[PDB]
């Protein structure tokens, strides 16, 4: 009841982060991470059978909306994995490495200060 309210109420701070790495100030190194990665488009071999599961912003943005993360680290979870199947995938001094690691300290950065009741 009252524990309840607290964490719909951090979900909505993931909802504000989500849209923040949505804005178009970081476009430049956010918007490999808008839509599922166009395999076929990239000509990207053997993408999954090293990423299982896949994700991305426009996937989490859908589970939000249908009101899908039971709390705040399940959505962190989401945010983690879809950096972390870009890691795997990519070389290390890949450009899209250096991209998702400016998105990812911007999600870092704002996930850290959520407040435990608020
Ligand atoms: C067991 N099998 C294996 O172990 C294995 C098999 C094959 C590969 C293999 O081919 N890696 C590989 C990937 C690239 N990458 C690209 O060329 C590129 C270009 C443009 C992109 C992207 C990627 C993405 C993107 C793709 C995936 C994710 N998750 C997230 C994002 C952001 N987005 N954009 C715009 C280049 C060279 C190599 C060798 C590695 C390991």
């Amino acid at each position: 009841g009252s524990h309840m309210a607290s964490v719909t109420e951090q979900l909505r701070h993931c909802s504000e982060i989500l849209k923040e790495m949505l804005a178009k100030k970081h476009f430049s190194y956010a918007w490999p991470f808008y839509n599922p990665v166009d395999v076929n488009a990239l000509g990207l071999h053997n993408y999954y059978d090293v990423v299982k599961n896949p994700m991305d912003l426009g996937t989490i943005k859908e589970k939000m909306d249908n009101q899908e993360y039971k709390d705040a680290y399940k959505f962190a979870a989401d945010v983690r994995l879809m950096f972390m199947n870009c890691y795997k995938y990519n070389p290390p001094d890949h450009e899209v490495v250096t991209m998702a690691r400016m998105l990812q300290d911007v999600f870092e950065t704002h996930f850290s200060k959520i407040p435990i009741e608020p």
